[PDB]
């Protein structure tokens, strides 16, 4: 069947759309080539519509059925809880899309009577109605990139009331089931340091390792009605409260398998028969589906000792080499099996014999040295997108601050330390905003974080070595330098000059600001300060940070206030 059908009604914006980076002094101090930075708009939505609309031809075999049954036996060990309305309301982000039923995210979080009453009625409707297709809004995503232009990604999501019901029925399932089923292959259970540890250990655990990333084209569009029902069959193995079992059954048929698409103007836009990007099960279902197809595809391909690492549609395989000519044929056999399963490739997979040359979750393993000269492995990425988005967020107030999430997740990198930390600490110090909590996303879930708490957060996630790395690889230094020239970002010597200036100001303030000056900017000086474990680090409640993925799932993970 067709991934989408269209009526001819347009994918419309709900307000004015900005596509060009503003010419602002603060963003300009970071990146001068503003014309290279763009934000996607609904103007390119038709180009994406063409790319995502296609027929799916899916053929399942014995290997797929064998793997599915193994997955179901592990899913069978799970007991999942039904969340109360209040518990599901507390997981809603403060700036989540308002309901079309007279209330917004703030009403949900305040447990307002109109919000609560409507959510309850949506819940009773899921219990009673197993068939009526649930309406969804289709929007063009507004995302920031550097030129060489991408057409906008399309987001599909149901109303706020439905999203709160999704949490009640499936939050616990999507949080606990992926690790129970996929074990060490589930990517979202790992902090970046745990992710690098797993990749390095998997790589070194093979006699002659061969690894590959597998890029499925338009993964969401490749997901069939059968894949979605197969996904529900795994969910159904959980011990579930009867209303949760009904709500999962009704959500699958009315929402997850497909449904009508409505634009911002309320016009009938089309019909979806594939994965919606803006539902709670998107990350979980995508991971499960990709893992099931890849695990079965490895057996079909005759790939030896296949270790998967899956994060939604993002896949990396490390296996035992059978020789270069044999590996190239087995990899072609893997792709052919994935294509039969309705997961054809975008980028043709290439066998790799060096772990550092593999890009998975848009990151690669790299090496630096700590204070003792000891090798430290860490994850880095091309800094183009983080810098273009950091410049956009400096010129405009955005609900999500990718720069903050990039500082947390990429803290040991040369670029997050010298540029991101230097630029934002300078601006925030001058604006008396270092202690103001900001929203950032970690594994798709939303968090409210104070930049002054970064030293303890980084120490916990990355270890004290994140504040001492030096002697970065030449390939890493070259990629950074080339990106700065391309974007017109000042050279690293300017960044070191700005860091010494902000570190001085931070130290002068005492308190948390002096901790930030000490730990975050010790790389900028010769007269190094002593870096001891931060008392605040051990006390940090990092429960929920590295459990599961929630991209598109409308999840807020910070604490709710009492009333
Ligand atoms: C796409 S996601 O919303 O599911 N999570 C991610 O963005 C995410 C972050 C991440 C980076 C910055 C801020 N915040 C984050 O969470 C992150 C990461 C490392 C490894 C994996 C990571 N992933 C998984 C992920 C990334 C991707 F490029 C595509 C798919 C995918 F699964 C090394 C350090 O940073």
């Amino acid at each position: 069947s067709m991934s989408y059908t269209w009526t001819g009604a347009l994918i419309t914006p709900c307000a004015a759309e900005e596509s060009k980076l503003p010419i602002n002094p603060l963003s300009n101090s970071l990146l001068r080539h503003h014309n290279m930075v763009y934000a996607t708009t609904s103007r390119s939505a038709s180009l994406r519509q063409k790319k995502v609309t296609f027929d799916r031809l899916q053929v399942l075999d014995d290997h797929y059925r064998d793997v599915l049954k193994e997955m179901k036996a592990k899913a069978s060990t799970v007991k999942a809880k039904l969340l109360s309305i209040e518990e599901a309301c507390k997981l809603t982000p403060p700036h989540s899309a308002k309901s079309k039923f007279g209330y917004g995210a703030k009403d949900v979080r305040n447990l307002s009577s109109r919000a609560v009453n409507h959510i309850r009625s949506v819940w009773e409707d899921l219990l009673e109605d197993t068939e009526t297709p649930i309406d969804t809004t289709i929007m063009a995503k507004s995302e920031v990139f550097c030129v060489q232009r991408k057409p906008a990604r399309l987001i599909v999501f149901p109303d706020l009331g439905v999203r709160v019901c999704e949490k009640m029925a499936l939050y616990d399932v999507v949080s606990t089931l992926p690790q129970a089923v996929m074990g060490s292959s589930y990517g979202f259970q790992y902090s970046p340091k745990q992710r690098v540890e797993f990749l390095v250990n998997t790589w070194k655990s093979k006699k002659c390792p061969m690894g590959f990333s597998y890029d499925t084209r338009c993964f969401d569009s490749t997901v069939t009605e059968s894949d979605i029902r197969v996904e529900e069959s795994i969910y159904q193995c959980c011990d579930l409260a009867p209303e949760a079992r009904q709500a999962i059954r009704s959500l699958t048929e009315r929402l997850y398998i497909g449904g009508p698409l409505t634009n911002s103007k309320g016009q009938n836009c089309g019909y979806r028969r594939c994965r919606a990007s803006g539902v709670l099960t998107t990350s979980c279902g995508n991971t499960l589906t990709c893992y099931l197809k890849a695990t079965a595809a490895c057996r079909a391909a005759k790939l030896q000792d296949c270790t998967m690492l899956v994060n939604g549609d993002d896949l990396v395989v490390i296996c035992e080499s059978a020789g270069t000519q044999e590996d190239a044929a087995a990899l072609r056999a893997f792709t052919e099996a994935m294509t039969r399963y309705s997961a054809p490739p975008g980028d043709p997979p290439q066998p790799e014999y060096d772990l550092e040359l593999i890009t998975s979750c848009s990151s690669n393993v790299s090496v630096a040295h700590d204070a003792s000269g000891k090798r430290v492995y860490y994850l880095t990425r091309d800094p183009t997108t983080p810098l273009a988005r950091a410049a956009w967020e400096t010129a405009r107030h955005t609900p999500i601050n990718s720069w903050l999430g990039n500082i947390i997740m990429y803290a040991p990198t040369l670029w997050a330390r010298m540029i991101l930390m230097t630029h934002f600490f300078s601006i925030l110090l001058a604006q008396e905003q270092l202690g103001k909590a900001l929203d950032c996303q970690i594994y798709g879930a939303c968090y409210s974080i104070e930049p002054l708490d970064l030293p303890q957060i980084i120490e916990r996630l990355h270890g004290l070595s994140a504040f001492t790395l030096h002697s970065y690889s030449p390939g890493e230094i070259n990629r950074v330098a080339s990106c700065l020239r391309k974007l017109g970002v000042p050279p690293l010597r300017t960044w070191r000059h700005r860091a010494r200036s902000v570190r001085a100001k931070l130290l002068s303030q005492g308190g948390r600001a002096a901790i930030c000056g000490r730990y975050l900017f010790n790389w900028a000086v010769r007269t190094k300060l002593k870096l001891t474990p931060i008392p605040a680090a051990s006390q940090l409640d990092l429960s929920g940070w590295f459990v599961a993925g929630y991209s598109g799932g409308d999840i807020y993970h910070s604490l709710s206030r009492a009333r």
